[PDB]
Formats: structure tokens, C-alpha cells, sequence
């Protein structure tokens, strides 16, 4: 599968190198800016493979602040800076939540390949494939632990679901337990 | 194929970003900072899909200095840094030349899928394939134009080749170019 390399290559990549000092970066900031970081990074998987170049197309997904940077030497990149940001939830107009959001890059590619002039339906059958073989990777991983969610996610259509409600709920049974 | 997908992938989430406003901020760089950057990309593709998480392990590949880096908005990160060094190469002990060097980290994982308790074979194989269809996606990609070099090797042993005197070629006949 394409869908199964880039779910394994983006945990070697990316999630396998930035999850490990992912909490610690958080209480850095939870320290010196109940409102507060979930201290996990939930991971947008648009089914629907639409990652933006730009999480404010839904409302109440608002930026906060940057999280404080990860410098690491990579793949011959001198102090390769991780950077991630935390986003603010709102419900009824108020802070109900700070976590750190982000997509998930490597469903970009899966649409490249599908958008047209790959298949809509081969799209959303590897998108699966990616959620499914990502969450078990994460799953045997020693490097998550407690830190990393995976928010699939399929708005039907532009005027349809509120992602705020279902991060929200993500929080809500952080705080349970 | 998984490096079929880790190539387009690679583009579509590295390179088509960071290879348009490359040349830039090396002229930049060029301009504070003969013995100047060869204002292109030069992409270690180790065969061997050997790709270290620290180019020093080959002496008179130096690094030298960092890129100014590259802020932009990409999958919810916020100002997303894109950082690149530039290193020195140097011929009979002397900097015969400085170019941007950085390894592909999507070899990475075909590594760990080959690193055993895929084969080293399918390793050659698919690390061959990533190399010669990234290079035909740069070849017709609008974003790559004089502005990225894939450097392709393999150390046959440690106790053997100088990549200074594979990437320091490339840096002649662009001097000579
Ligand atoms: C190596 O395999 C991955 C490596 C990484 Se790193 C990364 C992020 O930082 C998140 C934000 C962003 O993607 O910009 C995602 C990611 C996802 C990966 O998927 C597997 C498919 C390979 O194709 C991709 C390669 C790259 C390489 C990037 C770099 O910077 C060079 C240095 C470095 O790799 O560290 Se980015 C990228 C996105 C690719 O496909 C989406």
C-alpha cells in the first residue's frame, strides 16, 4: 500500500522523534502562559485527505500560541527545529479547551494522487488504511504513550458537524481520566 | 510501491515547499556570510538507505553554518520553520566548496522496514525506485527548476569512496554550468 508507507514512514519521520519531548515541551508552556494544554498532541485525519496549506476553515478552532520549539540535529540539519502550535476550542463562544492540533501532512499526498483532472473511493479506502496502520503503530510504539490521539474525521459538507465539538469531546474524556 | 508513495510524498510535503524560496535565502545567506553556496538543494540519497538522526560521519563533509530559515503556514503549524544547513567541503584539506546538503529522510524508513531482527534486497530495490521516481517527479515539477541535485551513493564499506569527491563533481559542473 502507499497509505501503509506513509503512515509507518511518517511515525519514523516525524511522530517517533517529536511525541518523545512532546509533554515536556507542554508543561514548559503550561508553566509560564482549566484552559489549558491537554498535553497530547491530537493529530486532524481528514478523511476526505483536504489537509490545508494554511484549522480555522472550521470556526471556534482558533490559534493561541506557539508550543516552545524542539531543536534537533536530523537527517543532516543542524538544530532541525520541530515547531507546533496549540489552538484554543470554543463552545458558545468560550474557551472550553487548549490543545496542540495539527493534520496529518501525509494525507496531502493521497489527494494529489486522487484529485482529478488514484480514485475518491481509493482515497478514502487508503486514508482508512493510513488512520488504521498509524493508530497501530502508535498503538506497539514505545514513544507513545498517553501523548498522541488520532481525530479522523469526515465533514459531509461545508454547511454540515462541529470538529470543535468532536476535539472537545477528545478533551472531555482527557480530563475523566 | 512504498517508495513510490515516499517519493511523491516527499515532494509534495518537503520540497515542493522549501525548493521554491530556496535560492533566495541562500542569496541571502551569500550576501552576509568562491567558496559560496551552490544555490541548490543536494539531496544525500544513500543508497544503502543508511540516513543518520545527527553528514560529519564522511570527513571533509563540515557543516559550516545554518540557512536562514523559512517560516510558513502549513497543516495548523503556525509559522512551520523549514531549516537547511550548509555545509563545507573540502579537497586535500583545503574548502574547495559549500552547498546545502541534507539527506532524504523518507530512506529512513525504508530502512527499519529492511533493518531486521521487506530484505536488503527490496531495500536496494525500492531505495533505487524512491531515488529514480523523485527524480522524475523533480524532472517535471515546476517548483524544481536548477535548484535540487540528487545525489545517490553507496559506500560499498566505511574502510573504502569520498562523497566530498561525489558532491564536490557535482559542485564543478555547476560552477562550470
Ligand atoms: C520521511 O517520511 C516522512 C517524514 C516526515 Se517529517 C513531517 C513534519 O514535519 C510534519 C509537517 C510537515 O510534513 O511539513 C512529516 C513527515 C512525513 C513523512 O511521511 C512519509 C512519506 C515521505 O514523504 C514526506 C517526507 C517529508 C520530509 C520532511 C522534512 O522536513 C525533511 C526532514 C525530515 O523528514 O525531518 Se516533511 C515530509 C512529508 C512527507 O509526506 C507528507
Amino acid at each position: 500500500n502507499v497509505a501503509h508507507g506513509l503512515a509507518w514512514s511518517y511515525y519514523i519521520g516525524y511522530l517517533r522523534l517529536i511525541l518523545p519531548e512532546l509533554q515536556a515541551r507542554i508543561r514548559t508552556y503550561n508553566q509560564h502562559y482549566r484552559g489549558a494544554v491537554s498535553q497530547r498532541l491530537y493529530i486532524l485525519l481528514p478523511l476526505d485527505c483536504g489537509v490545508p496549506d494554511n484549522s480555522m476553515a472550521d470556526p471556534n478552532i482558533r490559534f493561541l500560541d506557539k508550543l516552545p520549539q524542539q531543536t534537533g540535529d536530523h537527517a543532516g540539519i543542524k538544530d532541525r527545529v520541530y515547531s507546533n502550535s496549540i489552538y484554543e476550542l470554543l463552545e458558545n463562544g468560550q474557551r472550553a479547551g487548549t490543545c496542540v492540533l495539527e493534520y496529518a501532512t501525509p494525507l496531502q499526498t493521497l489527494f494529489a494522487m486522487s484529485q482529478y483532472s488514484f480514485s475518491r473511493e481509493d482515497r478514502l479506502e487508503q486514508a482508512k488504511l493510513f488512520c488504521r496502520t498509524l493508530e497501530d503503530i502508535l498503538a506497539d510504539a514505545p514513544e507513545s504513550q498517553n501523548n498522541c490521539r488520532l481525530i479522523a474525521y469526515q465533514e459531509p459538507a461545508d454547511d454540515s458537524f462541529s470538529l470543535s465539538q468532536e476535539v472537545l469531546r477528545h478533551l472531555r474524556q482527557e480530563e475523566k481520566e
